[PDB]
């Protein structure tokens, strides 16, 4: 198959053509793609904390090379595009486009199949690096979270955070307790660790935050001694000082953000670019009228009140020195 046939068959937009050309030139992987199927797939999906409903649906719809040749072509090459950058934190997180849901469950769960096909490769990388098994598995369990989020957000099964899962699948992100850390470099090449906060695992209790920070240097200095980061960086809705108007002192976000040194300029008050981030993480927002959104927590109320007052939320960037 040629990439135009694939684009057309899958319903992908014209601006994906360059990506499909790139994948065409890359070609199939040296090790052919194997999807686990049946109970093997159920066992793997359960280990990845994929909810039972979604897992049953993923196994049932697992695509076939003969019956799904366009989708299969894309699966093979997308897998290859990830594994060619195993351990490479300088490569951009290009997981490929989402497939139109007119392709059914196979299209909806396309990037779950990518993930499942790439588990063996990343687990081999974990092993080569001396990563403890419990750490490697705990890292990959964010698949289950992301699957659960899609259903909460859109009402059916899926997983459309494939750009994010390229980090996990390239062996460049590790969950070390409550927080995740990624190998990263600044514009001047200086190593840092990118810090992120998965949804699952409960509130960001100061003791859980502090413990994760204490694990970072030891972990990366042992398994990735070539990196040698001394600071963690973050870009988040959570680092917006405007939250202090609305959240009390007992807020975990307020308490933890006080340790951070913000490095970006105070944003323009009219800049609305950060609104979508906070709406995603607080509401899994999907274009609904704002007065329909829940108001059970102080943050939910705060996000809506601030927007209703004609004001805007901003993602801010900063750092903390690693213990
Ligand atoms: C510390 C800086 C790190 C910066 C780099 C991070 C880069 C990123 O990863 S950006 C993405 C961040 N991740 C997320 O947003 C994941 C989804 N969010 C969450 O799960 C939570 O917001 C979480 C766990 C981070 C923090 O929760 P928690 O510890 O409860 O926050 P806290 O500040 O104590 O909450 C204050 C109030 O807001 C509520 N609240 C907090 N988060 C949320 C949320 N996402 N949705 C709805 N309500 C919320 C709390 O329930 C609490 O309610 P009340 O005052 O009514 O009792």
């Amino acid at each position: 198959m040629d990439p135009e046939t694939v684009r057309i068959a899958l319903g992908l937009e014209e601006r994906t053509a360059a990506w499909l050309t790139e994948l065409d030139e890359l070609g199939p992987p040296a090790e052919p793609v194997r999807l686990p199927r049946g109970e093997e797939a159920r066992d793997l999906l359960r280990r990845l904390e994929v909810p039972e409903l979604d897992a049953e649906e993923i196994v049932a719809a697992a695509p076939d090379p003969d019956r799904d040749p366009a989708l299969w072509w894309l699966l093979e090459r997308t897998h290859h595009a990830i594994v060619r950058h195993m351990g490479d934190h300088r490569a951009k997180p290009r997981g490929g486009p989402p497939l139109p849901y007119e392709g059914g469950a196979a299209a909806r769960y396309f990037h779950v199949y990518v993930f499942l096909a790439t588990v063996p490769a990343v687990r081999r990388f974990h092993a080569e690096r001396g990563i403890p098994d419990e750490v490697g598995w705990e890292t990959l369990t964010q698949l289950g979270e992301l699957v659960a989020i899609h259903r909460r957000k859109y009402g059916q099964g899926g997983m459309n955070m494939q750009a994010w899962t390229t980090y996990h699948l390239r062996g460049i992100l590790y969950r070390l307790g409550r927080l995740q850390f990624s190998l990263a470099t600044g514009k001047d090449g200086t190593p840092h660790l990118g810090l992120a906060v998965p949804e699952w695992g409960g509130p960001l209790l100061p003791k859980a935050y502090d413990e994760s920070l204490h694990r970072a240097r030891p972990f990366f200095d042992r398994h990735f001694p070539e990196h040698g980061a001394r600071v963690a960086w973050g870009s988040s809705w959570m680092l917006d000082p405007q939250l202090e108007e609305y959240l009390t002192e007992d807020s975990n976000i307020i308490q933890l953000a006080r340790f951070w040194t913000l490095t970006d300029s105070a944003p323009e008050p009219g800049n609305a670019d950060g609104d979508s981030s906070i709406l995603e993480f607080v509401f899994r927002y999907n274009g609904q009228p704002l007065d329909e959104l829940p108001q059970r927590s102080s943050l939910e109320r705060a996000v809506i009140a601030h927007l209703k007052a004609g004001r805007h939320w901003h993602m801010r960037t900063g750092f903390v020195k690693l213990p």
